[PDB]
């Protein structure tokens, strides 16, 4: 009886590694309750994830992979900063949110300030800064403040502390970070436009 | 330093660092070069540390925010210097302390009283914000957006070795453009340097402050 039907035994394991980091704690959480969750032995498990180490592995890089992704593409085009800013934002901002377990609340955890997890660290960080070049460029177009081009990367994080405190995350949530993100930046151009542009980039519905 | 402010250093830094769950109060004890049992007389449990430590984190923020909502007069000024007291307090942590509001242990019974906390302070944020939202005519679904901006410098605190002194003011103008606010941020941060007994950044600014 798998924790969601058509799991493969990877994905149950790293399925109930998420469960119980975030609920009751990753130093807390023995590799033997993982498999006690998943109803296989502590042995087997091993085959799939040598540590409790590499589950934490999987389950980061799984929050910054595709973002990252799309942020080296969006680098490499031509044209206005905004609409590019506010596809990653929409796109990062929504997978954070749609995410079944609230994942980046593991960002702080001391053992990511470990040599362990530099290689994380550096992917997080390289999403952090293509964030930092767009809105940078964002700002330069719209005469806004330069020293917020920071700020879109911090409220696409905010995320995190919103699933943290609240039960449900309001519907259309990313779109409210899109916006925020980019009035940071000095942008007040037309955010119904911006939206249904992003929405079509994206391949997903507007507001 | 007193006893018990040695204690609260000592496991601001082993619970940052090192972890909540993974730090015994024997360690506490030895870092500070106790014997167990005296700190017991200072804080009887591991979780009354960390009550105290995020309590000292939102009760100053929370006084000046009551304060803020009993006055008269525009809204954005007000969140402003709330912002700024807020994110500076924020900053000037010895220790990251705010990186412990999301440790799972939070959600227990035991610290419903933190919570409740908290939520007021997110709470005053929200009705301060509202109301800059309605005077600027900006997104009325943005007024949780200051409270995340003014939490976010514990996420900065946490990739950055350095984080600016100039911070807490970058994070007061977004905090005000989410809003909708365009008016003039050396202006406003004069009047919030001002309220604070503080210097601000701008350099107009500055000059708007000495007036």
């Amino acid at each position: 009886q798998p924790r969601r039907p058509g799991q493969t035994a990877r994905e149950e394991i790293l399925d109930a590694a998420a469960e119980l980091f975030t609920t009751h704690g990753y130093g807390s959480t023995s590799t033997r309750r993982i498999a006690d969750e998943v109803g296989v032995r502590q042995a087997s498990l091993y085959h799939h994830f040598a540590t409790k180490d590499d589950i934490l592995d999987a389950l980061l890089a799984g929050t910054v992979d595709e973002p990252l992704e799309l942020a080296h593409g969006l680098l490499g085009e031509s044209g206005p900063a905004a609409p590019r800013l506010h596809a990653l934002v929409i796109y990062d901002a929504s997978q954070l949110c749609a995410g079944r377990w609230n994942l980046g609340a593991l960002y702080l955890l001391p053992e990511l300030r470990t040599d362990r997890f530099a290689p994380f660290r550096r992917r997080r960080a390289e999403l952090r800064s293509a964030y930092r070049s767009l809105a940078a460029a964002v700002i330069a177009e719209c005469g806004g403040p330069p020293e917020a081009d920071d700020l879109p990367f911090r409220l696409v994080e905010s995320v995190i502390n919103s699933r943290s405190d609240d039960a449900v995350v309001p519907p259309e949530q990313p779109w409210v970070i899109g916006e925020g993100a980019l009035r940071v930046l000095g942008f007040d151009g037309d955010f119904a436009e911006l939206a249904a542009a992003t929405a079509s980039r994206l391949g997903v519905r507007p507001p």
